[PDB]
């Protein structure tokens, strides 16, 4: 007997059994990737339960410093991996385009690990990144967890978050958190964040399809069945009566991106709330006349153009 | 229809399609693993096509130097991964037992990459390990591929190889190669090697089981269909007329291990050839009254005892 079925991607049984067929394939670490003109990546442990894929673009000068992107993948809180081709192929392309170091977090998936696990795993990964500020390479004599690529190349004055769908929901919650719990005690601040196709549930005045009213909403109950307020919990409905002030976001630049589908109306209500809040900073919008999936088809003109538009924000 | 059907593991179709039996699951990087009392691991790139899982036992002194184990997994030249549970769970247990750094190589699998690809990938990983000798942590300012854990903790006077089945075949070929092509031009030498259940084809005086005369031999044809001399190629039959001298192995200690099954008769012919060759060094044998599979069941007393026996060689 099932409590959740969205084939062929995930099946959840009443006894807690989860089946994931048809996930994208694992892609191992590589040095000097020919397809991207020399991007490299490695998979590193952050804690007993968190890890991340670290990316470096082709390095032309050993003394150069690069913007840092901390990336939280999407797909329902319940699918895919930083190490699998679907998100990995996308990330290595934005690393090449933005000439940025990236940290793609492997957070625990629902429903085996309900929210807020993914939120905390992403926060822990971000704190781990921020813990590198001011270190020199000599620190690696005694700190087994610290990353030489971050020490050598990261510019902490150009730290960015990036998320898509449920990963962009993690970005939202991470930005609220960073206003209350300052990164590395305040030693690091987030410059900017990209939220592509953010996963929010906000009541619209418009009639929605069954897909949008049921299936699209069902990921929240799957991920966080005990959420206070259900679909009106502030971590899913950022405009809820009890919701934290969006003016408290701990960054100074935002790129909110949406596509031409029924979620656009929800994202517009979010943008309206962000603007009404009085948040101080640069708010950019990339409103595409495309569908969500077109960003991730990485050998197409449309994907190249959509990704170029997002990656141009990383300065 | 199929060119190879090696049940229950792998079918190769005439049209070039490969069907594998469901593999063991991927296990991500982890810091301070509770189950092993603190082993950590990470996945690092060695080249565009080679990678490895690096393991560190719990570090109790930052100035301690450890034996280093370069490990080549088995499973037919055509299955499994350094990053999947079957071999990974085994490796983290011998890291904990031997208190050794381990490098578990992710080499290219057949038949998508026929031999000699796996042999060259394993050699390149071993050369990469050996390239760390004498480096200090300051090298990481300019060398993006070098590993701080190896620089900090590896004792190059205690370098070991370890392989099981086809991985032990890779060890054999690697040891012959290291006598002719010295590691890091002769700056590093292999101290010892473990070969558990090595995959060799040597003609016994009597025909053995249907399995040993047919399916067991088919892995070689699948992996290296154009091998000069076929099943008598020196890389699979180390006793062949044209084979390299076993006395040329580039190490000074060997542990050859086998179990109570028909492959034992072949391993005995290999041991007889090694002894007849006059190879100078310590030759240990672990001849278990157990079956092959019992080593890898890591929650059992039998597996603990078999692995303890093998790991005791790492000094």
């Amino acid at each position: 007997e099932t409590i959740f079925d969205l084939p062929p991607y995930i099946k959840v049984f009443k006894d807690g059994r989860v089946e994931r067929l048809h996930s994208s394939p694992y892609v191992p670490p590589s040095l000097n990737d020919p397809e991207t003109g020399g991007v490299s990546w490695k998979d590193v442990p952050i804690s007993s339960v968190v890890s991340a894929r670290i990316y470096l673009p082709k390095i032309n000068n050993h003394d150069e410093k690069l913007p840092i992107i901390v990336y939280f993948h999407g797909a329902g809180f319940c699918l895919e991996s930083a190490f699998k081709s679907f998100f990995h192929t996308y990330v290595k392309h934005f690393v090449a385009e933005a000439k940025a170091i990236a940290v793609s977090v492997e957070f625990r998936l629902a429903p085996e690990n309900h929210l807020p696990a993914a939120y905390e795993d992403c926060w822990e990964a971000l704190q781990w990144v921020a813990s590198h500020v001011g270190l020199d390479i000599s620190s690696l004599k005694t700190c087994i967890d610290k990353d030489p690529w971050i020490i050598n190349y990261a510019d902490f004055d150009r730290l960015y978050l990036w998320g898509d769908s449920t990963g962009a929901n993690i970005v939202h919650n991470t930005l609220i958190r960073s206003g209350k719990e300052k990164l590395n005690g305040g030693k690091v601040k987030i410059l900017g964040a990209i939220l592509y196709y953010p996963y929010f549930l906000i009541r619209t005045s418009s009639k929605q399809s069954d897909y949008m009213e049921n299936e699209y909403r069902s990921y929240w109950k799957l991920a966080y069945p005990d959420a206070p307020g259900g679909n009106d919990n502030p971590m899913i409905n950022p405009t809820a009566e009890n919701a934290p002030d969006l003016a408290g976001y701990g960054c100074s630049r935002l790129l909110i991106s949406m596509v031409a589908d029924e979620a656009r109306d929800i994202t517009l209500l979010y943008i309206d709330a962000l603007e009404k809040s009085g948040w101080k900073g640069e708010l950019d919008v990339a409103d595409f006349d495309k569908q969500y999936f077109e960003l991730f088809e990485m050998e197409t003109e449309v994907a190249k153009n959509m990704l170029r538009r997002l990656a141009s924000f990383i300065k």
